[PDB]
């Protein structure tokens, strides 16, 4: 349910957080749903 609405926010469950991308929730198998964040403004909050 909670990176399910991750999903919904666009966040792809990986391994390790990639280019700007941060844990946000924790997923089965492992992975780790990690937002794609934009730079240049104050993140997401």
């Amino acid at each position: 349910f909670f990176d399910e609405k991750c999903n919904k926010l666009k966040g792809t469950c990986k391994n390790n957080c990639g280019k700007n991308e941060e844990l946000i929730a924790l997923c089965q198998k492992s992975l780790k749903c990690c937002r794609t964040i934009q730079p240049s403004g104050s993140i997401i909050d």
